[PDB]
């Protein structure tokens, strides 16, 4: 109930947080795994935001309280938590770094912001479970359910005092960067994934693709998107297996809970199918993953580790498929 707030214990912590040196270098790379640093992970945001943007590009005490306040804002769900809110900032980063000029000031800001709070109060339920049994949010929002309530968390938290960020900026500025989170939102939505990956393969192909036409801009920041909120994909085998685990958990508990509305779930989301999850996985990198960074890698060359990555993870399933895993800690 309501929007949560941080403590001022909470945000004057991250104002004074200062991130270890030999991570400075870390950070920079596709793969980093933000994981072993739990502590550290609102002092690797404001690190983030200062090297894209600029150490003026937010009041200091606005950006710490418009953190800590995100970070309450999430749920202790099992992976659309935190933690994941980090991770996909971290690989826009990695994004941005390596494409820095390609996007606006306004652009880098808003999309770190946008990272940071795209799963804001997920629940640990689907679109599809949301809808099938016509939750509240589901009257509200027809379409990309979840995603719009994302964006509206997003929006009650500039709204507390103190939290806006935004501010400063022009007042057209100010609807720019609104319109630009709240596209980028919706985007990690993965019903309009599918659409968008094949509408942009085709103007690359066909050679229309012009990042100046305001369209094909929007959409290949949906793309970049999809990309960050699937990174898992793209990390160390043991990593994304472990994360794997969490995403797995997540989807147990949904299928659950229609269990005992009288339904039985897809089998992905069935803890009694267990045995079917490699070949799930195969058929998610297929269909998903690898041409997510497959087209991502042709509109931005400099995000070929995404793919070869994603490539290697899924050559590890096929090994698990196979009956090749070795030990696997949990
Ligand atoms: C977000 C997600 C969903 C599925 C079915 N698999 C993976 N690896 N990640
Ligand atoms: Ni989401
Ligand atoms: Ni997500």
């Amino acid at each position: 109930a309501g929007t949560s707030i941080c403590t001022s214990e909470e945000w004057q912590g991250l104002m004074q947080f200062t991130l270890p040196v030999r991570l400075c270098k870390e950070i920079e790379l596709f793969h980093f795994d933000i994981g072993p640093f739990e502590n550290m992970w609102p002092g690797i945001f404001v690190y983030m935001v200062h090297r894209s943007c600029g150490t003026s590009c937010f009041e200091l005490e606005k950006l710490c309280r418009f953190i800590m306040s995100v970070k309450k804002n999430y749920r202790r769900v099992p992976y659309h938590n935190w933690k994941h809110a980090v991770t996909v900032a971290h690989c826009m980063y990695a994004i941005l770094q390596n494409n820095h000029t390609l996007f606006t000031d306004l652009e880098r800001k808003g999309l770190l912001i946008a990272c940071l709070c795209h799963d804001l109060d997920h629940r640990g339920f689907s679109n599809s479970y949301l809808q099938k049994f016509d939750h509240p949010l589901a009257a509200l929002y027809s379409t990309s359910t979840m995603e719009q309530h994302h964006f509206s968390q997003t929006v009650s938290i500039l709204q507390l005092e103190g939290h806006n960020i935004f501010s400063t900026l022009s007042s057209s500025e100010y609807e720019q960067v609104l319109e630009i989170i709240r596209k980028a939102i919706i985007a990690t939505d993965l019903a309009l994934y599918f659409g968008n990956r094949k509408q942009l393969e085709e103007m690359y192909q066909t050679g229309s693709l012009n990042l100046n036409n305001q369209s094909h801009r929007d959409r290949v920041i949906g793309l970049m998107m999809t990309a960050c909120d699937l990174c898992s994909v793209t990390k160390l085998w043991p990593v994304t297996k472990l994360t794997a685990n969490d995403i797995y958990a997540e989807f147990w508990a949904e299928g659950d809970e229609m269990k005992k509305l009288g339904i039985q779930p897809i089998p992905m989301m069935d803890r009694d199918k267990k045995d079917e999850v490699p070949q799930g996985q195969l058929g998610f990198y297929n269909a998903v993953a690898i041409p997510c960074y497959t087209t991502l890698t042709q509109i931005l060359p400099p995000t070929e580790p995404l793919l070869k990555a994603c490539r290697d993870n899924l050559s590890q399933w096929e090994k698990v498929i196979r009956g090749e895993e070795t030990a696997t800690w949990i």
